[PDB]
C-alpha cells in the first residue's frame, strides 16, 4: 500500500490521474518524481520549469553543476538527482522532442529508465511542448514500464480522452 490517491488503474502497474505533478509531489513526497527534461537540464518550461520553480531554482542550480561535471544527457537517457522539497529523488528523463526533430522511437528508451525504480510519480514523456502525441506516449509507457508508475496529466481534457480511449 502507498499514499497515491484518486488514480484510475490502467493496468497491473500503471495508474493515471488529472493533476499537476508538482501538487502531487508536494502532497505525496514520493521516493521518485520524474522530470520531463532536455539534455542540458535547462528547466525552462513545461513540467521541468514548473518543478524547478517549486524548488525555488535549487533544481536548476544542482543541474548546472551536474552538467558542468558530466556533460549533457543522451536523448532517451536519464540521471538521478535530488528531489529537493518535492521528493526524495528526481529522475530527469529525456524523451525525444519532435519540435527539435528527434526520433520518436527513442521514447521507448526514455521510458525504460523508469524500470530502475520500484515506484514513480511521472508525467507523460514527449507530450505537451515536446510535440508528440500523448495517446501514443501513454501506449509506450504501458508497454515499456513494468514498475509501478503513477502518471499525472495536468491538461483536463487530455486525461478524459486518454482514460476513455485507452485500449
Ligand atoms: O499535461 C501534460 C501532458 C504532457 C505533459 C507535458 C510535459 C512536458 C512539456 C509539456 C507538457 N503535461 N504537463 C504537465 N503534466 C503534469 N503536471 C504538470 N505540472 C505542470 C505542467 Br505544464 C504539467
Amino acid at each position: 500500500v502507498n499514499s497515491f490517491s484518486g488514480y484510475l488503474k490502467l493496468t497491473d502497474n500503471v495508474y493515471i490521474k488529472n493533476a499537476d505533478i508538482v501538487e502531487e509531489a508536494k502532497k505525496v513526497k514520493p521516493t521518485v518524481v520524474v522530470n520531463a527534461a532536455n539534455v542540458y537540464l535547462k528547466h525552462g518550461g513545461g513540467v521541468a520549469g514548473a518543478l524547478n520553480k517549486a524548488t525555488n531554482n535549487a533544481m536548476q542550480v544542482e543541474s548546472d553543476d551536474y552538467i558542468a561535471t558530466n556533460g549533457p544527457l543522451k536523448v532517451g537517457g536519464s540521471c538521478v538527482l535530488s528531489g529537493h522539497n518535492l521528493a526524495k529523488h528526481c529522475l530527469h528523463v529525456v524523451g525525444p522532442n519532435v519540435n527539435k526533430g528527434e526520433d520518436i522511437q527513442l521514447l521507448k528508451s526514455a521510458y525504460e529508465n523508469f524500470n530502475q525504480h520500484e515506484v514513480l510519480l511521472a508525467p507523460l514523456l514527449s507530450a505537451g511542448i515536446f510535440g508528440a502525441d500523448p495517446i501514443h506516449s501513454l501506449r509506450v509507457c504501458v508497454d515499456t514500464v513494468r514498475t509501478n508508475v503513477y502518471l499525472a496529466v495536468f491538461d483536463k481534457n487530455l486525461y478524459d480522452k486518454l482514460v476513455s480511449s485507452f485500449l
